[PDB]
């Protein structure tokens, strides 16, 4: 199981700030960012509580997921993403990070992969409706953390 994920902060001092990362265990990872586990969350610990908005999984290797993570975090450096990124009005906030990742899922670098977009709450799924449609073999679902965890094993 190799995933990239998106958080958003519910801290009033950082409200709406996002975090993008790579993980093999989303439940462990959100617990780390929120301090329920005391590892893995230097700096992000200060912006609690975080919500995990979504993750994308199905990458065939850790390396394939890490290539996607790096481009999502650095769309202006990525060869694959930069032309699409040159047309974006904003890179800030959940709405922009989701529009960007749906754009990425349509690029040749990733659009042949058998990927799933997992929203952890219906709260965020409408952003996908305002983003470019995904390649038709990809899956979009709303699945809470407690249910997806069994599929990560
Ligand atoms: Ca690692």
């Amino acid at each position: 199981f190799f995933a990239c994920y998106l958080l958003t902060s519910l801290s009033p001092r950082h409200k709406g700030q996002t975090y993008i990362g790579f993980t093999v265990n989303p439940r462990r990872r959100i617990r780390q960012h929120n301090g329920e586990i005391t590892s893995g969350a230097w700096r992000t610990k200060k912006k609690r509580p975080w919500e995990m908005v979504l993750c994308i999984y199905g990458f065939p290797t850790n390396v394939s997921a890490l290539q996607f993570e790096w481009a999502w975090q650095h769309p202006r450096e990525s060869v694959a993403v930069r032309e699409a990124a040159a047309a974006f009005k904003s890179f800030s906030g959940v709405a922009s990070k989701i529009k960007l990742v749906y754009t990425m899922l349509n690029l040749p670098a990733w659009n042949s992969l058998n990927l799933t977009v997992n929203y952890f709450s219906s709260k965020y799924a409408h952003h996908g409706g305002k983003s470019p449609s995904l390649p038709l073999h990809m899956k979009v679902q709303v699945c809470a953390m407690e249910d997806l965890q069994y599929f990560t094993k």
